[PDB]
């Protein structure tokens, strides 16, 4: 029961934004100020 965040590139979902952002930056070359388009917040039980 938490809100996870997936990268809109690989579809990879993380349980924390830290894992999300570091992956957005690392693989999808997305800078943290531009993450809003490449990450989506979804709540899962
Ligand atoms: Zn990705």
């Amino acid at each position: 029961m938490e809100r996870v965040y997936q990268c809109l590139r690989c579809g990879l979902t993380f349980r924390t934004k830290k894992q999300l952002i570091r992956h957005l930056v690392n693989t999808e070359k997305v800078n943290p100020l531009s993450i809003d388009y490449y990450y989506q917040s979804f709540s899962v039980s």
